[PDB]
C-alpha cells in the first residue's frame, strides 16, 4: 500500500508538496513519450534486431 | 501604457526581436502550466494547508 | 538517395538506433515550432524590417 504516494513523495517526509507534484507530472509525461516512441520504433524495426536498417527505413518512409 | 511591449522587449532597445518573441511565448507557456498545476494541486489539497497528505491523496487517486 | 536516412543516422554506422530516432523527432518538433513562430513574427513585422516596433505591436495586440 501507498506505493504511488511514496513515489511522488520524493523526499520521504510523508507529505506531498507542489514541487513533487510538478516533478511527478513531468516524469509521467516523459515516460508516455518514451513509450509511444518505443512502440513506433518497435514497429519500424521489422526484423526486431534493435536497429533500423535502410531496408526497414525505406519500407517506412515510403509509406507517407 | 506599453507595459506588455516593455515586458517582451527584454533588452529595452525599443524594438521587439524574434528572440524576445520566442522567449516570451516560452515564458507564457510555462506560466499557464504553473497555473493549471497549481489549481489542480489546490483542489487535491483539501484542508488547504500547503501539503498533500495520504488521506487527501487517497481521496484523489481513488477517483480514477 | 538515402539523404533522410543519413540525417537521422547521426553517428554514420549505417543503422538507425532508438537514440537517433528520439533525437530526430525532437529536432523536427523544434523546427516546426521555429517555423510557426517565424511565420507569426513575419506577420506582425508589417514593414518587414526585422524588428517589431510599438506601432506594429499595437496593431497586433489591439486585435485580441
Ligand atoms: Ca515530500
Ligand atoms: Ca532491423
Ligand atoms: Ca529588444
Ligand atoms: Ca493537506
Ligand atoms: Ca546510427
Ligand atoms: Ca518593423
Amino acid at each position: 500500500a501507498e506505493a504511488l504516494f511514496k513515489e511522488i513523495d520524493v523526499n520521504g517526509d510523508g507529505a506531498v508538496s507542489y514541487e513533487e507534484v510538478k516533478a511527478f507530472v513531468s516524469k509521467k509525461r516523459a515516460i508516455k513519450n518514451e513509450q509511444l516512441l518505443q512502440l513506433i520504433f518497435k514497429s519500424i524495426d521489422a526484423d526486431g534486431n534493435g536497429e533500423i536498417d535502410q531496408n526497414e527505413f525505406a519500407k517506412f518512409y515510403g509509406s507517407i
